[PDB]
């Protein structure tokens, strides 16, 4: 099923980037010939309202996220951790300790978790900012905004 | 069910971004306290392996299709076009033009035909290369690479 991020402020404003196959629905016939192009054709499919430009759709979830009090980081589903993704994740959770906001960390087990020792992230987060109940982190971040 | 965005190489090379509200998955529970929240709370969901962070994802995709020698825009499932919208997908279409890429469009009906009309389009994509059917482009595409 590949990999998905999926960011949400609220049930019905979730925003997701996946690299999953079953993202597009392709007839055997349409993979037959996408594949016999060998990367040389690429194919954009476009479903639902097209209203903003990926660049300024961007920016118009930058900005909705800015005012975001509490980061929940839900790692559950994450088996495996890349370098460079545990230094980008270092990087949002320092940021939020400059911008003012909490951080809860949902999940991390396994190689997910050693990684995320290594960056001692503990110094960011406390023990009791980590959970693997996912309602319970949500639950306490939003009791926790004032 | 939201808007999404898919681009394929290959059938097991794709990629999407969505503001779909079921690509996460939230018990009642959940969606109780992240709407409390009031969009306080920002929920990170993260699944499947996370190996490069988000920039350095975007930036090896964005080497892995400047190799196109084709497009197929497919916009069967785009009921509403918005004028942002349909000037980015204009700046790719003279993109393309400019190192060279052929173009095919797949689909373009109703309002979203009108607004593409408007704005430029037959100058670069040919009648010829506006189809209803999909395989028939992708075909299309492959046989005209050489």
């Amino acid at each position: 099923s590949g990999s998905k991020i999926s960011m949400a402020l609220q049930s019905k404003a979730v925003k997701s980037i996946s690299d999953a196959d079953d993202e597009i629905l392709l007839s055997a016939n349409e993979k037959r010939w996408l594949d016999e192009g060998n990367g040389r054709v690429l194919l954009f499919q476009l479903s639902g309202p097209m209203i903003f430009g990926v660049a300024k759709a961007i920016a118009r979830e930058h900005n909705a996220i800015q005012e975001c009090a509490a980061i929940v980081f839900d790692l559950s589903d994450v088996p495996h951790l890349g370098v460079d993704a545990s230094l980008a994740l270092e990087n949002a959770i320092e940021e939020a300790a400059e911008k003012g906001r909490a951080v809860y960390i949902v999940g991390a087990t396994g190689q997910t978790k050693r990684r995320l020792e290594k960056l001692q992230v503990f110094r960011f987060v406390p023990e009791s900012n980590c959970y693997d109940d996912r309602s319970e982190a949500l639950k306490d971040a939003v009791l926790a905004l004032g």
